[PDB]
């Protein structure tokens, strides 16, 4: 019963490190995919990635990043941007008990996971493992390396679920407000960006190969020629908060989260059935009496899956189906943090009034014909936004976004 | 609002593969650690660990577990007992957006991240890794491999808090149904053992070390000479289930879980604050009427550890303290699906009326004095227990369970 909104946000991803980046990137549809010289050495086919632009040395107390690995930096950062944007001081969340956090990554960190077996079988064994190895490859780090040095008391752990895994922490933060255990909670992820990890999605034929000479439009979303996704990394943070309670604060409210939809396929492993979707975004709207203005769909440019996920939009919308564009297009597929960064985008876009465009369509698929796909940034007032991400495993979640009534 | 109770329970651990041989363990206070030439030969310190004792082989059809880490299997193998003991047929469970899954593990899959590192790096290349890897691999792969095969509609993601991991499964599910978003909600998780992820803790000198040449006697709870944990593995799962869809099936409840409570300590990385630990139990036993009969502490045998949370015990029960057992001292610490094994033979203990001991504890740490520590088998009437389970990133479970008025 109790009503739920975010009132900050804060993220690093491939196309900004901050939500003025962000937006500059979103509005001129600026790729953020590049050439890596790390994934071509490693042997891998697929030679793109969407890269976070950024130094991040000396940029966190060296106490506390001496436990974290790249998510955990990522999200760290995010979280600082989030405290700052909400206008939140140190006696409001710190060391208070209505105050969480939940954040989680994809894959935790395979190659500090790596980096520890490497070292172990080196002739300085242990010695050379160091004793910092757990927190930065543990599933949780996330969480475990943010929740203690911000002094959270509330709830703190990371809830994983491959490419919906910052999805389902957003989602998750909200039905901790609407049970009334908490009053405000920091939900997130993180995921860092290495070939460790890479060359496995490789393996199974998942990224894109066929452009590593035109880095910018290896990820197209929808066009009749893409060839698999682009993987990326980064982070992002939002400040999801019990709506009495941001108004007492005065704080700035970017949109209030109305539908929050989580199913399950239970079907296939790695391709998505559609039919899970169908309800997941049933689920999400429910309730939700305004009609979908836009729609950031999960579409990660790959052959199946754009249009499983399209066939899943005509069943659900009917003739009344949204503006949409795939994000994923310009910043690549950050796996763990694509939930809470295209949450972000959608927010940006609401409060700016404009529709990000799905870039590099040469050739419209077949399938996707008929739908209001924006190719071009659109300026527009929007006022009820919906984001899908859907991961392997057959998780689904859809976060339905709509602005405060005036 | 709606209440919630176990109506099965499925596991794999270092003292049994199914209830009724961990009632037997449990009963006689056996240990499941024994000498590990694994450990030894990957150049460890310590040497024993809580190994499952079960050739897997062939127990899973190789389409569904070629997508398999261990954790999965353990998850996997302890969901098809839970299912079986819960009564529950396929057209029940299956295809149904009323039934969710909630599981996840500590590292997720060490051994599958750094087999796929070193298969990328051979002469094979991607060939050599293989399509297999990232369900194997990724954090979430608990939730995802147990949710596809299984047919599972309803919400489907990992939690994962270190130590705490399955703990806040099992919470999150009984929330789910609060909300009454599900009726039934498999929670659980696994982990897989390896010298991988071994090593790794060895390397903080979190192992136990002194006691190699006498497997059973490394892990000792509150004893003097402790000398850090017995690393183990395998896997818990549990049917949480709505009370009036229970009762209207004839279903055998074991208990209702009548307390969850979920904090962090926002201070150490490492070591428990013990302040955190006060705060969860408190939460936990909010609205529960009648006192506490035993404590199934989180108790890992490590010197820091085992005082921190037994002034935290006194903090909360002062001098009516309630029965005290780590069971640790028998099964090791199994990381990730401590929290759920841990919560299956509390219920045991509810279920058989007896105390399993706290075993090897030869001269009692002097912090422990005028606590209720059991050393012996003790049949006694149990009503209420409770369990604890705290991670490294200060994040806190606990659990509460009561028999049912009749
Ligand atoms: C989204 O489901 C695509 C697959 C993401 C898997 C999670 C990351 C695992 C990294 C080892
Ligand atoms: C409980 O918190 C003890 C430490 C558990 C760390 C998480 C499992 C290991 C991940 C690599
Ligand atoms: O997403
Ligand atoms: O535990």
């Amino acid at each position: 019963m109790k009503r739920v909104v975010i009132t900050g946000l804060g993220i690093v991803s491939s196309i900004g490190n901050n939500q003025q980046e962000v937006l500059a990137s979103l509005r001129e549809g600026r790729s953020g995919i590049t050439f890596s010289q790390e994934l071509k050495d490693s042997g891998m086919r697929s030679h793109v990635w969407g890269n976070v632009k950024l130094d991040t040395t000396g940029l966190i107390d060296r106490k506390v990043v001496r436990f974290m690995s790249d998510a955990s930096i990522y999200a760290f950062l995010s979280m600082e941007q989030a405290i700052a944007d909400a206008g939140l001081s140190p006696e409001a969340y710190q060391n208070n008990p209505r105050v969480g956090l939940i954040a989680g990554s994809g894959g935790g960190s395979p190659r500090f996971q790596v980096f520890g077996a490497d070292a172990m079988r080196g002739p300085r064994g242990l010695k050379a493992v160091g004793p910092y190895v757990v927190t930065k490859a543990m599933a949780s780090g996330v969480s475990a390396c943010l929740a203690t040095p911000f002094k959270i008391h509330g709830v703190n752990y990371s809830i994983s679920s491959a490419s919906a895994t910052s999805a389902h922490c957003i989602g998750n933060a909200v039905e901790q407000i609407q049970l009334g255990k908490q009053d405000i909670v920091f939900a997130g992820g993180g995921e860092e960006l290495c070939w460790e990890m890479a060359c496995e999605f490789d393996a199974m034929g998942a990224l894109s190969t066929k452009y590593n000479d035109t880095p910018e439009k290896a990820s197209r979303t929808y066009d009749a020629h893409r060839d698999g996704f682009v993987i990326a990394g980064g982070g992002g943070m939002v400040v999801v908060e019990e709506l009495e309670h941001a108004l007492a604060r005065g704080a700035h409210i970017y949109a209030e989260i109305v539908g929050y939809g989580a199913t399950s396929d239970g079907a296939d492993m790695v391709a998505p059935s559609g039919e899970g979707a169908v309800r997941c975004m049933k689920m999400a709207m429910h309730g939700v009496d305004t009609p979908i203005d836009y729609l950031n769909s999960h579409g990660t440019s790959t052959p199946v899956g754009d249009v499983k996920e399209l066939a899943a939009i005509r069943e659900v919308f009917g003739d009344k189906s949204p503006a949409i564009s795939a994000t994923k297009a310009m910043t690549g597929h950050s796996l763990g943090a694509a939930g809470v960064q295209e949450a972000i985008y959608s927010l940006l876009m609401l409060e700016h009034g404009f529709i990000a465009p799905s870039i590099n369509i040469e050739e419209l698929d077949e399938q996707a014909a008929g739908l209001n796909i924006v190719t071009e940034t659109t300026d527009r007032e929007l006022t009820t936004v919906m984001s899908n991400s859907f991961g392997f495993g057959g998780t689904n979640a859809t976060l339905v976004m709509r602005k405060l009534k005036d």
